[PDB]
């Protein structure tokens, strides 16, 4: 079974394109492939962050992950700075990176150090645990290919402790662009908040962001990406989040008009936003969070400790007890 | 009482003059100083190096520190790599320096990362245990500068967790010079074996190198560093085996030569090293080796824990349990 790892920034709440683009998907995909889902707490303090903001953000990214029905047994789900080995192992990467590998990296007061340095705790976040595939996209490359050099780099120098890992999403979800501007990606972070339909709006509040939606006054349901990028991304929201097929979603509107089918779709999507939030006020007012992140970190450290450890024998750090 | 820190590196057998110069006072100031004495094995490695080399000499290190008197109930006596506060809190305090900073402190393949990256694992190192006293050198003036300033930063965009420490040895010690170049300070890594005393020397090779060390053919024993330097630094290497005060000495050899004065230091070195390696090889060939560092890194991580977990909270890492 290959091990899957993906890291989570506790920056912002996902939006519902991230819900069907990964967090959906990983629902399926943690059946048949061993998962974490590390949210990197001290990758977000490369950057500046109110602490309030930040602690308050971790624990909400937990309960959306847990709430989208990411499950602690099928998968490990902790929180980066609770398990030591990722900057134990970040820093014996550290020491065999480059100088300048690392500012390519940043290319590709001052000018805070972690934006330099964080590159290398990344490479560890993966390889701690034999990590076979990464779920990211191409803004990630770079980071990857550091990775796998960083695994060729130690395995060559000491002996053979670290796998090297692949850019691979096992089921990619459908691609859900901005409400208002069709041709760019969906983002949790547009300063038009019209464009996108966050985990966490009013599920009111979300039903008028489907109404205001820029498409032709009117038209056919019909898929058509390059001629209706406005009506066909809203068809590949009402597919992502009923799972309908998209010709069967043409078959069920054959004869309606846009009115009808953005009238139903504000209300699939108004009815999902109650259900998932419901589920996601459960899990984050409630003192079993904490029990079910205990036990992804312990889960985690179990796994991480035998690699930090095969790593300091590797380079002759510590003790032979 | 005052908290004293001092960093170790596995990287070299210290001489006679470190012995003279720093060691024998730190068996005393353990008793009026809460001191510790880490062995900064996560340090070495920011440099090239032999894996069983390091691992060798790190508990050669521990050994010989054991052996010259340093008390693992008085004192702590540990090993860097096996308390990780030291990697958790050097990764916070590199988010808030700057490169710039980093920058400047390498100036007072390609280039290895972690000759950059190191310093604020460093200023990590001293404030994990509320350091008040540094006992270093010139040579580490600026990084002692950015300790103290990145103590500032953290207290002031946080909140007070952090100790700002000063550069003090509280007993200085004598200062043993080069035996076949008196000007220059001793050195383990000199190319002419003959300039230094290694504490794992065989104790008549010491012997040895006290014979042939650079000096007039004759002369009173008198203590003038300016015109007989030679003699002087003898006369200090003797003062410092044996406590003897220099003007005591002087009256002791008044009416004696060179001669008599080089025959008895040569036999106090020999006689020195061979009760000093007997406890060396007693330590160093002992189980009860294992359990003392097991006991230090322990007394170590439960300090250094409160501090991490008081910086953690006040950047909003982790979660509030
Ligand atoms: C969250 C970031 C991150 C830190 N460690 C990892 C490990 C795997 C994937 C990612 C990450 S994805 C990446 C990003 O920049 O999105
Ligand atoms: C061993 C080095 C080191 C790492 N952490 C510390 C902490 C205090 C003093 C020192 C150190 S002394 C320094 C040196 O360059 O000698």
């Amino acid at each position: 079974m290959e091990t899957l790892f993906s890291g989570i920034q506790p920056s912002g709440i996902p939006t519902i394109g991230n819900y069907i683009g990964a967090l959906k998907q990983f629902v399926d995909v943690q059946n048949d492939y061993d998962c974490y889902f590390c949210i990197v707490d001290q990758h977000a303090i490369t950057m500046p962050q109110d602490r309030l903001k930040l602690r308050k953000q971790t624990r909400q990214l937990a309960a959306i992950y847990l709430a989208s029905g990411i499950d602690p047994d099928k998968a490990t789900l902790f929180i980066q700075s609770e398990v030591p080995a990722h900057v134990q192992a970040g820093w014996m990467l550290t020491t065999i990176a480059s100088v300048g590998e690392l500012e390519r990296m940043t290319q590709y007061e001052g000018i805070p150090a972690g934006l330099l340095t964080y590159p290398p705790l990344m490479a560890a976040d993966i390889v701690l645990y034999n990590t076979n595939i990464v779920p990211v996209g191409d803004d990630q490359k770079q980071h990857i290919e550091l990775t796998r050099n960083l695994v060729d780099r130690f395995n060559s120098r000491y002996n053979d402790v670290l796998v090297k890992p692949e850019i691979r999403m096992p089921k990619v979800g459908g691609r859900v662009m901005s409400l208002q501007d069709p041709t760019r990606k969906m983002s949790k972070s547009d300063d038009n908040a019209k464009n996108f339909i966050s985990l966490l709006d009013e599920p009111n509040v979300a039903a008028k962001k489907i109404k205001s939606a820029v498409t032709d006054s009117d038209g056919i349901i019909k898929f058509d990406r390059d001629n209706k990028p406005g009506i066909t991304n809203l068809i590949s929201i009402y597919a992502g989040l009923t799972d309908m097929p998209i010709k069967d979603i043409e078959a069920k509107y054959e004869g309606e008009g846009y009115g009808k089918f953005k009238g139903d779709l504000a209300e699939i999507v108004k009815a999902f936003l109650v259900e998932f939030q419901e589920k996601y006020e459960s899990f984050y007012n409630s003192d079993k969070l904490d029990d079910i992140l205990d036990q992804g970190r312990d889960k985690a450290h179990k796994v991480s400790f035998k690699t930090v450890k095969k790593m300091e024998k590797a380079m002759g750090l510590g003790r032979k007890r």
